[PDB]
């Protein structure tokens, strides 16, 4: 346990760390400056020129500032209150106020030893921030206290929520910008207070950096009402208290005592909220938010060649764009530097004084310092239930192709013993979902948490005020709370229908981005676990909806996260149950990845055991000998191949006919996507030799694939063989029908997968037999249209092992 | 201009019009559980069995009656005011409400003729629904009324404004699901009334379908106090109102009565703001709102199998799924069916009797015959001016590669006169990056559209509650706006920093499948216009930001919309600002797509003239033959080819070294890149014969790729000489740099470039000269570590033409 969470004060803020905050906001604003503009002479010492500023000036001064103003007063209230603090920067464009803060803390030289407390330290640290390389213009994950870089924008209030998911001492100032607050995700990120309980969750104290403008325009909740405002934030269940500093003459510190009395006022509420939700865990309490309304580059100058800049969006990125260049502007930039009176800030030698940060947490209180901003240094491992216990058992007693498993109930009472075996640490989420895709087996042992309105036990099954399943109708929820619970060092998954994981496609490329920086290097920054994402109720039964529910391709934007051999990204076709368990397990082993699990909820047959899935998904992809009637290569003349469960129950039943017909095939089961690609693109794919005798050097190959089929045939394009594939895959065709008539008019079903098979072999010969398969798939779509059932041919086919 | 717009009644709601109201909510109820659960037998005449219900049960109940209820109140609203109307289907799986609403009107029989007013027809629109070879279960754009299908959850609001947008008369009751609500894109919906003017744009009226439930959870909003939930409403600047019915034993007449008069009191109060905004267009007015309060499932059995249904979740897809399989469940059914008396609402030959309609509004006031709801019938050609007067003159003057033009200022001063000469139906779009992508000649015209507060004109430049421009910092609500501004018959084009377009991916999803059906089967649904996306301010130069700005792979996503000759999607590669100008004025005279126009913002050379750009855009490839020194195709050691402004830049600088090597080349650019697809994918394509005339059969072809290098790798899989090609694309590569690092670390810059043909020419002969190569990238690099900025061999190279 981290210092000592929720005490007040009961004092004012003394004199002394009044002083501190004026001095750590001065010489943070400094070093931000110095970051953007100087490439040497970061204490100004005579001579002070042009020849001193960075000849490509990039960065963003408007919101840094403020940030450099709320981290002061979150520093101040972490030391003493000994209070457990990550914070959110929603405005992420601001990086030098997160490494100014880890400066002054001590944690950046700590975890960057040549970026040392003095003059040559500072001039490095001013030249280095934006800049060839050097480091990034974000709030990036080598920056000692970061969860969150906030480059795009709009999740910081799911990240804020899914930190303290778990975690009651904790708390998270979360600075959201007042742009920020205008995306989709960040709007319904405010209504996350119905989901925490305020007993065994942390707090999210909400601040919205409401500066009046974003890049070029003012902002929607800077100009409506301050009434509108109120009751927005009231109506979506805070207490909202405003602060309004910076528009007039004011003095530094009284700014400092008012905002320091007002910051006590809000976390003594947080501290009674806490309190009492030791006793009353029921009631929602109004959470604390604030409005922080303070001018856009706040202390910046006034006007720059007659246009005002401080107090609009002109300061929003570069002020004095010709610093090195005129000299008028230099002028400028000089005096704007010397308002923060350096002299003052740093001793001879170019260290902050003392006095500067005397009112500083300690230790791992330290923002840069605090575990939770670096969570595996926290995590452990899962304490994993035998997979064995949950296998489909169906395939040894009766036989390859049994039954008609859901295959993700397996998981859901795999999820079910793992949260009783972690009962804090491992998560679900589900927008709306959970139950559709068949993990509600976890409600066996836990509650959705809900922490809103109950009506009636007739109504209001397997929910409690606190539990391990959370859902909300938004998928940026989903993956922002998991994200930010991965990163606080815990674990878990989420499912989603597929068609629906796109709306958070650019979640996924963030949080990759992530995971890319992390294991090329920062090796500070220890494993998380991985996102584990339930990719369920797929294209091809989509039964109660229809064509806009129809979209597999995430596939496709995985894909272009596969690079360096970071290995952060896995895309895994679960072919029934058994294969499903044995990637689980897999998955929530790892570390540092993204996750695609595809499994299809229909009533299926169960293909693998359990130990064959666990060799299958090892390779990456198996020949399934027992469904081979070839001896050796040589004798075969079609390979029939798949990913996906159903590319794949159309596949076997294809084989089944041409086994009848005589034809000699062999059978390969694709599990793992990307180990299809060349050893030169992945290191840890099938060698050319394990790929040549899985598909042959020269034989046809007919692939049956999920998703779109562009994905096999890029990455397979410097593969031997590649020419010889045959490649089939979802192509936008579709609506509301037969599970038969889906396969049908992409091509995939049974009849169309053996007539490709032929033609592939020989077209002249088998001209009538592929004309009759192509009338016969006719004949079971008007069947389905006459009788409103699939043909029983097609349904009742069970596959000959039995 | 359709009816009369804004007028008050100033009398009650007639008797007749609650009687007919009744009548359509029991007949549009009757029917959708018809659709859902009835394969012959429509009313239920003697002998009424378990024979005549669907043997696959599909579809969604729970929202279903409440749509009905609201759709008799709109109706009746509509024909009592002459209204033009056009509403918004939030919960879009309520199909059968909005197939009912067509069918009442007339029109669902005047589009398709075999769907008869009588039993014969009831029978084949029962089976139809959800069914092979018939309709979609979801508001589909078959439906007659529909733009919008509420497929994927969350785009109700800014479509509904972006339908009002320009449109003065019109008025959008937008329904939205209480679940829908939950979403991220939902949320930031309800705030579009700050962006839209009450004399020049039409009316809005969010109406909540707060039903209690999503599909197995409560939802947010219906839990939370009716306080909060009114200052929510309040805080987002509309004025609520709150309707609760359905949850005692008011009668159904008396609850017509109530709502009838509530929403006469609603209308009013839009007349009186419409009214009032003729004379004062300045004061934003508290719009109003509906929160509609009734139980999911309305009107069905309250209990099936002693489990609450009615007022439940479990009401929200099929209730009795054993209908057919038990006759407990069948008993219930007939039952359910009865109560609501269709032996009083159909005529013994099945049509529905005069009574229930004569309330219901005719020809083009009708929901399903509104021109607004099928914009394509009033959409009009845009007055384009002549592309010849924007053409950047330097090549001709100069020559191929001059200058230092910012290539999007073309785009902005065309765009600038196609909204002077189309002055109220072109519209931009951007999420606070208007200016940010150089579009900002467009404010000569017109203002960036603003109706909230102002402060100065030292800060509000370029605004005014009227104007052309829309601006919030939220790609959800700039491609929603557009998409139904575009479906409403107008036109425009939006903007985007090309790695936040993935926060819509799903959108550009939704779109294009709206597009598929379209094209392939909805011949009465006439062409709308084009989205058009400039995707800008690049992974190549994105020099404030870094790595979480750096991803081009909306072309991977855009890939998986090119099926089966629909052409919905284009993908286009402007190479300077002459490509870009001939590519806007084919797409904006395009119909039916989406269309991707990527740029660089940054200043860059001109490559082609305007004539140039013309030819080469029709074709889709060019050779650059004034590039090319090889005489013919077996004169050339290698084919540079390009797709993207910097690729471009770096293979010409390339090519000017392999020139003077004596390396004999030929320089390929790409412009339009679904068309290297082979013509049996893509029926637009180039030929064979021009692939191989543009790329040899035989040598190797070095391919500079603007995006992820997959993606042509993928396309040209069945091209003859493919093995040839070796893609060059972004690999996840990059940081805070120079604009040489950037090209540098993932193998693009024109170094690497003249190393990489070196090796496909001969490995051996060049060994020495790719490590030198090699080194001097490291030099090159060490450079702008140590000077901070690029070595000027890099920037000062201008192409030898000049
Ligand atoms: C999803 C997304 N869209 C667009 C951008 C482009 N962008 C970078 S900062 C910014 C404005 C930010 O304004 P605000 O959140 O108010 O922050 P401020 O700098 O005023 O603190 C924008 C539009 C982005 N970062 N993320
Ligand atoms: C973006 C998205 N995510 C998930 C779904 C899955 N889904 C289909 S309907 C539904 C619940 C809808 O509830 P609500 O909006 O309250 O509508 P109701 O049927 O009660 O009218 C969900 C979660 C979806 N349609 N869209
Ligand atoms: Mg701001
Ligand atoms: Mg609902």
């Amino acid at each position: 346990v981290i210092g000592t969470p929720w005490q007040k004060l009961d004092r004012p803020v003394s004199e002394e760390a009044i002083e501190g905050m004026d001095k750590y906001w001065r010489v943070t604003n400094y070093m931000s400056i110095g970051q953007i503009y100087l490439r040497s002479n970061p204490l100004m010492k005579e001579p002070f020129t042009r020849d001193d500023v960075k000849h490509r000036l990039v960065g963003h001064w408007g919101t840094t500032p403020g940030l450099n103003f709320l981290l002061a007063h979150i520093n101040r209230l972490i030391a003493d209150h000994q209070q457990n603090t990550v914070f959110i920067m929603g405005p992420g464009h601001g990086g030098p106020a997160g490494t100014s803060q880890s400066y002054v803390d001590g944690t950046y030289t700590e975890y960057y030893p040549n970026i040392t407390k003095d003059e040559a330290g500072l001039q490095k640290f001013f030249r280095q921030f934006s800049y060839p390389g050097g480091i990034p213009s974000h709030f990036a994950p080598e920056t000692p206290g970061s969860i969150h870089e906030g480059g795009e924008l709009g999740y910081a209030l799911s990240h804020a929520y899914g930190a303290v998911m778990n975690n009651p001492s904790l708390f998270v100032p979360c600075i959201i910008g007042d742009g920020e607050a205008e995306t989709g995700p960040l709007a319904t990120g405010w209504q996350s207070n119905k989901l925490v309980n305020p007993r065994t969750d942390g707090i999210v104290l909400p601040i919205l950096h409401l500066n009046g403008y974003k890049i070029a325009n003012p902002t929607i909740l800077a100009r409506i009402s301050d009434e509108e405002l109120h009751d927005f934030f009231r109506g979506m269940g805070y207490h909202p208290y405003e602060f309004v500093a910076g528009f007039d003459n004011e003095d530094h510190m009284s700014i400092h005592r008012r905002f320091a009395e007002l910051f006590e006022t809000i976390f003594d509420e947080i501290c009674d909220i806490k309190a009492a939700a030791q006793t009353d865990d029921m009631t929602r309490p109004f959470y604390p938010m604030l409005i922080f309304r303070t001018p856009k580059g706040w202390t910046c100058p006034k006007f720059i060649d007659g246009k005002k800049t401080e107090g609009s969006w002109r300061a929003h990125q570069v002020p004095l764009a010709s610093a090195r260049d005129t000299e008028e502007h230099f002028e400028v930039l000089k005096g704007w530097m010397e308002s923060y009176k350096p002299e003052e800030l740093f001793n001879a030698d170019g260290s902050i004084k003392d006095d500067v940060t005397a009112f500083m947490p300690k230790g791992e209180l330290r923002i840069g310092a605090n575990p939770n901003a670096n969570g595996g240094v926290i995590r452990e491992d899962l304490k994993l239930p035998e997979l064995d216990q949950y296998e489909v058992t169906g395939v040894k007693e009766y036989g390859h192709g049994w039954g008609q498993v859901e295959a993700p109930r397996a998981l859901g009472a795999y999820c079910r013993d793992i949260i009783k075996n972690n009962p804090d640490s491992f998560r679900i989420f589900g927008p709306d979902e959970t139950a559709s895709n068949r993990l509600n087996a976890t409600y066996e042992v836990t509650d959705k948490q809900w922490d809103n309105g109950y009506l009636s036990g007739l109504v209001d099954e397997h929910m409690a005020v606190t539990g391990q399943v959370t859902e909300q109708l938004s998928e940026h929820q989903c993956e922002g709370f998991l994200e930010a619970y991965l990163l606080t060092g815990r674990h878990g998954i989420w499912s989603s229908y597929e068609s629906f994981v796109h709306v958070i496609d650019s979640m996924l490329n963030q949080h990759a981005k992530w995971l890319e920086a992390t294991v090329r290097e920062i090796p500070w920054r220890k494993p998380i676990s991985s996102v584990n994402l339930l990719v369920s109720s797929h294209v091809w039964r989509q039964d109660h909806n229809g064509f806009s529910h129809q979209d597999p391709g995430v596939t496709s934007l995985l894909i272009n996260k596969t690079f360096n051999n970071d290995h952060v990204t896995n895309i895994y076709f679960a072919t029934d149950a058994n294969m499903l368990l044995a990637i689980s397990e897999k998955c929530f082993k790892s570390t540092n990845k993204i996750n695609a699990i595809f499994a299809g909820k229909q009533p299926a047959p169960t293909w693998v055991t359990l130990d064959e899935a666990r060799a299958e998904l090892e390779a990456g992809a198996a020949e399934w000998k027992w469904a081979s009637n070839a001896e050796n290569n040589d004798e075969v003349q079609v390979v029939l191949a798949s990913a996906g469960d159903v590319p794949t129950q159309e596949l076997m039943a294809a084989s089944d006919a041409l086994n009848k017909m005589g034809i000699k095939f062999k059978v390969v089961n694709v599990v793992d996507l990307l180990k299809l690609q060349s050893r030169e693109n992945n290191d840890e794919a099938l060698t050319d030799e394990e790929f040549t005798e899985l598909f042959t050097a020269d034989k046809p190959v007919l692939f049956a694939y999920h998703s779109y089929a562009q994905d096999v045939r890029g990455l397979i394009y410097d593969r031997p063989n590649h020419d010889n594939f045959h490649v089939v895959g979802y192509k936008e065709q579709g609506s509301t029908t037969t599970p038969f008539d889906m396969v049908r008019v992409n091509d995939m079903d049974r009849y169309a997968l053996q007539a490709a098979a032929l033609k592939l072999i020989d077209a002249d010969k088998y001209a009538d037999k592929i004309d009759e398969l192509n009338a016969f798939r006719k004949k079971a779509f008007q069947f389905a249209v006459d009788n409103g059932y699939d043909i029983p041919e097609f349904t009742d086919w069970v596959y000959p092992d039995v």
